């Protein structure tokens, strides 16, 4: 059965699509949720239509109770507010970051801690 509370330390990962062909979306996801971003919605968690982005571009993963981002070498490279990611390299994830990937798509990312206010 199982039914408590628990307190989670770790912030759901919401993406804001500030740019790209779904530019005024956003998502939200639970803390150790692999976010599989790609084109196509075929196994990803999210796929934007905006050609820049490859079936599997890019997979976005937590550690322990941390966000990260890693380039699946994808074809072109992605961008983290103002630098170029890596493929042998994985950058951990931030309040505020920018994800530019594709040709003119970028998403926030922003931690969601608690239930929506209101």
């Amino acid at each position: 059965g199982s039914s408590g509370s628990s307190g989670m330390v770790t912030p759901s990962l919401r993406l804001v699509f500030v740019k790209g062909p779904r530019e005024g979306d956003a998502l939200d996801y639970k803390p150790g949720s692999t976010i599989r971003v790609g084109r196509i919605v075929r196994g990803n968690e999210i796929a934007i239509k905006d050609a820049g982005i490859s079936t599997k571009h890019l997979r976005i993963e937590s550690d322990s109770g941390n966000w990260v981002i890693q380039d699946l070498g994808s074809s072109n490279g992605t961008l983290l507010n103002s630098n170029a990611l890596d493929p042998e390299t994985s950058v951990n994830l931030g309040d505020g970051d920018v994800i530019k990937l594709g040709e003119y798509t970028s998403i926030l990312v922003n931690f969601v801690s608690g239930p929506s206010s209101g």
